């Protein structure tokens, strides 16, 4: 029961089950591990493909000789295996050079060479297969308020993002960018730090078809927000290009917990979202199997982030399924949410009696909205006890 | 020293310096304020003008008779002390019959109803001189999971809005939309939590053009957001229609402090940034005097607001006067950030060996941001230490 | 399946099924019950006793006539049904006169009714049966730093709590008193913030054997702590005396969702520590019904507190009875936990090189926790997927 | 003006301006400082002292002759421009072996390593100077539920805290330990997370005379708290026998910005509150220079930290020395809350009528707090602008 299988479109990072465990107070706790080794063992558990920051595939400063040999030895163990690369990014924040931003580092020079690395890689990713390239600006922002004029920082942002649709136009490449927000962490304030504020962006680039967001559950839980929400705000958008599936145990540092962990009924509500939408892309995690493990643990913690997501499949397709569902969903009006307020127009809104002069308020407040039963309908359903 | 005068575009809602005090565990600790009462005391106060709900001004269920009775009052006291009435919106979240929402409410009827009631209200707004109509939807959201189909309340929400800007270029008004973020309370979740997410669904209305943010500092401060970033990408986006000025204490409940109060530095750096963005529109507090306060520290508390405010910008002027400061923002790179990244564009870029094969990304790396010294001259301006 | 009966020992506050939904921002949804009616009622849904604040029973103002008579009634119904009292408490947070505090008002006139309340129900709640009186300082704090000394405050907190302690004892009463923390709301800051706050002050009092903690779910978790964690402490103290089950969404207004919504697996997690120490006292619900609800939501949402509850002691117990969960323990060393680190004392400790000079750090090191596998087996126990 | 010098009390730790800008997605930016440069530039900058971990003098795993040498050039340095140590600390969080904690890991033979390593370091912090030894067990807590039984680690720190007790007397040692709080990170949830967690578990501890707190700005305001009240109740429980100062932006990962920054009006509260308790212990910063520094900018840092704390000390003395703020005292009642509710005790408290029956609670509820116009004083007094 529950076992993954490629058919499932699950996803890891190198960067997740390779992990070391570094963190703001502590020494790695586990070995680096080759990306040869995660390709394969990653196989074996079930998974689909993987995903890579330049840097975890080549070490940042390798020679023309040294990244050839890398990307061979990686591209032989997918070759084997049959995992596939739906989505690459650039690392423009490990390195010191980066401290203020990539795209939007005060110093030029610097917002220059983080354009040249993810263009290099662009490169890479379509070789590869990679049909989405994500970005995350985790040090585009600040710590002080007059550091970074945040105007003129969305100006060097948008000249960023749109020099890289031009290059992917001018070589007619098949991808697209994903932008992945957060709200902090490693910068005070990171800017574009919800999906809202990315989608919003998006919308002033020049080419913005070519643009969508890369949510992960974990960061918007940083701002206290229903990660459900804001994905469906995404479908709607038609913007959910990629996402990063995790856990978050609520307001504090960036835990990246196995998916499932953290607020387990956002999980649930996300599965049934995301299965109802019919989202058809990776199923991806970015997740760090707490330094305590070992590499064993590394695996187990790996297959729970699968084995969740098909728990929890399960029983939100049941909880739909279900007639006494149905039926408190009825009860609850989500039926007449789906109805237009006034297909019939202004003019006869405005005529209608019916919706002002002659509405019986208070027979509509009366009326209760059964969200408490289907509600419990939903926790029996998540919790097997229907 | 740091009076206020009309000149300043210091607004006030009626049902602020109105709050009686009730709250969630609380009844009320002062009487209600005739709204002539307040214009009045506002403008002995050197306000400029005055915001109202529908319900404020008229209360719910009025009579036609009595309704022209308050309205006509109100306008006599105008009248007599020069006060205007920049903005205006509507109650859609006080009556039971707004429980699941007004625009988003799953119940039809209820949701003709909610725009029935702000059209009524528009018409008056505009008679009264409102150039932005406050849109917020504080009962759109929910406490469960099931109980919201999100992106079908997307739906109510973009068709009512659509409706509302079809109403208003049918008329020929000249008005403009202004969504309010809040990301919860009263529901659980709210729809349109961020800036952010009320920008990127105003781009997919009908007529983008009509409709922008009114961001509220508390708001956004509840999602343990940066209120200065997010109004920065509004201004970025040419959005900032208005706004609410108060203050808020961290991530709880919406406290409604008075300007100044809450996060001292945030405000600092939002008026930093009006300032020099030239925002020309109302100068609009939201808050609640607490409800310790008998009448006479309401008032004492709205013009704390504005006091606040005029400190806060004299402080603000002298910090970006200072020659110190202009260096030491030399210093940092700010004038650096201008400059477009690639104005040589993609081509010379990517021959450009100085941005990549030939960048010394080491001596990048080592140059010092100077960020901590700049922000010290800000704090030393702040406090009034330069 | 999951059917509540009286050896459950579930119990509710009149003000919590009879919670009006007055919000601040929203009038009552639905009408006041009377006492007679929720103890019948909670009595058929299988619960075995009910709260009350002193005002929640008798209306503030009530001359002696009027409280004789809400006293009878309502203990008419509890000898009808079988329903008891285990708790009661005092409302020191409604009426106006306690805006700044009841035991910590700054009126000196203010503390003394206060506390003359408090007595006054003091001994009508003995004389119903109650072993435990809850104290809920929720107007106990400040919006402002000179507002409130908070040292000169707990002075005054700790006399209050002193004088009670006086006062039960003179009477020969058997009855122990719980403080109830929360962090913020209705105040800014509310003291005694939390369940370590309370404890603390507790050690300062005068009989400290008297005071006990009554935490609850919601509170500690609106400053983003975790609950099943604090309840270990003041388990370890021996200072549960009683407990408030509810649900919250994270860090925002306190929400006081049903047992179960909220953070479901700190849920799971608070049942399986309440079990396994064997907590004896009442199982608490301090819910609220969401105004959405009608009154038959209102008794499906008390209803699901109970299931809840006995879903997951359920799944609490499979988990610890399952052998493989009993050897994941053994392999993460939870056993090894339980043994003392030094019985045999500091001379013997420093003179052990087996705990420092020859000490192999790295093999410890590289020794993983398997706390993850140990993880999957309790999210399998809890989704029933084992 | 604002010049530090010895008198003010000013220490740092060395892991302060000696941090290297490593960050959980990031590589150092500064190279490592020499512990002597540290003491010199610190005491040219005015300091009064350093304090440090076992592992920032001395690194980890060195021979006893390296160890040594480390010691005496430190004592060199100090000894050569009269900086003091008045405070130590043990490094138990950062090698691998503290995976799970120190004196709470799983493990029985790290549990007793940590006791060995903190006990060496003690012998070597009473050599030179420390009167206060803290305890920061960062590693201490969990990331799931099953991994930590809180009641028996809770069991195994009071051991550990006893031991170190009994270790301290015997050899007749004047020191005292400091347990410093935290709510998280780097674990999920640390345990004795905030300030009343640690004071309560003191009480608990076999001599609890040899036990205080050292509480930290950020680290209380990551669980949304008011710092100055977590003081106000150490100070009212004679256990503030240390302080780490800082400034933190909210519910976030632990910033550690220079003090006067993040929340810079509860700043001011924590000096107004420490300057009138007398506070005697030395004003510590647990700060970090943003790795977007370079050396120039850590001591620009470090000087900010001491300059903010001069600022605020005088704006403190100035609002409570300004005759209309001790009036604007007496008017918010302050003066009464230090008179004692109840002195003439329990007897005349329920024979006086003008208590209860009497007592006009409509008129007392009138009375406004004037509470906005004390803290518009206290803003203004901040400001500078009184
Ligand atoms: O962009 C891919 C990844 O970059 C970094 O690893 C971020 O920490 C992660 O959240 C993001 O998904
Ligand atoms: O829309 C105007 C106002 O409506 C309500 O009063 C909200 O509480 C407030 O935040 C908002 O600004
Ligand atoms: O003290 C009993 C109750 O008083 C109030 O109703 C509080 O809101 C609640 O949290 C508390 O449990
Ligand atoms: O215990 C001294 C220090 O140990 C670590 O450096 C912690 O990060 C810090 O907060 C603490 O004060
Ligand atoms: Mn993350
Ligand atoms: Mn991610
Ligand atoms: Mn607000
Ligand atoms: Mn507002
Ligand atoms: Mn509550
Ligand atoms: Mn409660
Ligand atoms: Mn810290
Ligand atoms: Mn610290
Ligand atoms: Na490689
Ligand atoms: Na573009
Ligand atoms: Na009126
Ligand atoms: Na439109
Ligand atoms: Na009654
Ligand atoms: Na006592
Ligand atoms: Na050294
Ligand atoms: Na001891």
């Amino acid at each position: 029961s529950y076992q993954p299988t490629p058919e499932d479109r699950f996803t890891f990072g190198l960067w997740t089950v390779g992990w070391q465990g570094r963190d703001p107070f502590g020494d790695a706790t586990r070995p680096a591990l080759d990306p040869v080794e995660t390709v394969q063992r990653l196989a074996e558990l079930g998974a689909h493909g993987v995903t890579f920051h330049d840097d975890d595939l080549i070490p940042f400063g390798s020679s023309d000789t040294e990244r050839e040999s890398h990307i061979k030895r990686f591209r032989q163990a997918l070759d084997a295996t049959g995992m596939t690369v739906p989505m690459a990014t650039t690392n423009l924040f490990t390195h010191p050079v980066f401290k203020d931003g990539g795209f939007t580092a005060n110093d030029r020079d610097v917002r220059r060479y983080a354009l040249r690395k993810t263009i290099r890689n662009i490169d890479l990713a379509v070789e590869l297969g990679a049909k989405t390239y994500v970005a995350w600006g985790g040090r585009e922002g600040a710590e002080s308020g007059a550091a970074k004029d945040v105007r003129v920082a969305l100006d060097r942002m948008k000249e960023a993002f749109d020099l890289l649709g031009e290059y992917v136009t001018s070589q007619g490449y098949d991808i697209r960018f994903a932008i992945e927000p957060k709200p902090n962490e490693p910068r005070g304030d990171i800017l574009l730090p919800t999906v809202g504020h990315a989608l919003a962006f998006i919308e002033r680039l020049e080419r913005p078809e070519l643009y969508g967001v890369n949510p992960e559950v974990g960061h918007e839980q940083m701002a206290g927000l229903n990660f459900p929400h804001g994905i469906a705000q995404a479908l709607w958008a038609g913007k959910l290009f990629h996402i990063d599936l995790n856990g978050q145990s609520g307001i504090k540092y960036d835990q990246d917990l196995r998916f499932g962990a953290g607020d387990l009924r956002a999980a649930f509500w996300l599965v049934d979202l995301l299965e109802s939408a019919g989202y058809e892309g990776p199923r991806h995690f970015d997740f760090k199997p707490p330094r305590t493990e070992d590499i064993d643990g590394v695996w187990a913690s790996a297959a729970g982030c699968m084995r969740n997501y098909l728990i929890l499949k399960e029983r939100a397709a049941a909880f739909r399924a279900d007639p006494e569902v149905q039926e408190a969903l009825r009860a609850s009006r989500l039926d007449e949410l789906a109805q237009p307020t006034a297909a019939d127009g202004v003019q006869e809104l405005l005529a209608d009696r019916t919706a002002f002069e002659d509405f019986d308020v208070d027979a509509a407040a009366a009326r209760g909205m059964a969200f408490e039963r289907l509600d419990q309908l939903a926790m029996d359903h998540l919790l097997g006890a229907r």
